[PDB]
């Protein structure tokens, strides 16, 4: 179809190397891209086998604005086992702003942050 | 793997009927969810066959904050033929803030807005 899919969503970070370490080694994402360009570096990470990728943006990126590092990202990540994933991420040092919580809405959600305070929703669907 | 994929991204709109009409009818997205839960309506739209969905949210959602309606969404949408897509969307009344142009480091992109001024990048990789 005309528009096939959502390719990427931007997440803004203070340090791409530190963020790559977080997203890949602690969250378990794949490092999808890491290519120099201007001074700029294009960094993409994504859950293994997933279609849409997160672009880890610094400033220099024309897409950035002040306030974009360390906000609620409005992104909802999906897990098949929120209990296990919560426990494992906490073990690796991840800050959960809200622990797993059963929903009326069926399934269960939680909220966590990356090291810059970028906040994600974590969902096990019904 | 603990996290399987990005399920959803929020986009904030003034009127969900109108936004449905734009995303579903004008952009060609599938209406994935449309459920009333009291005074709030859960609406999801996504490109056909695509994994991640857009949740069409309002002012009255707990995830809302002042200024979230009508901004650059930080979303790149993918097309295999940006010339064709651009021209078709223009025929359908879509306002492009930037026409397609070759990127310095490969590919081509453009940017357009929904009726509330939410802005998307459109990319032919």
């Amino acid at each position: 179809h005309m528009i096939s899919h959502i390719g990427t969503i931007d997440v803004f970070v203070n340090d791409q190397d530190k963020a790559i370490d977080f997203y890949v080694n602690t969250l378990g994402f794949e490092l999808r891209e890491d290519q120099a360009f201007g001074p700029m570096r294009w960094v993409e990470v994504a859950p293994a086998g997933s279609q849409t990728r997160i672009v880890l943006c610094t400033k220099h990126f024309p897409v950035y604005e002040e306030g974009k590092i360390g906000r609620f990202t409005d992104i909802q990540l999906v897990t098949e086992d929120i209990k296990a994933t919560h426990e494992e991420l906490v073990r690796r040092g991840v800050n959960f702003t809200r622990a797993p919580e059963q929903m009326p809405f069926g399934g269960a959600n939680a909220s966590f942050q990356d090291p810059d305070g970028n906040e994600f929703l974590l969902l096990q669907p019904s």
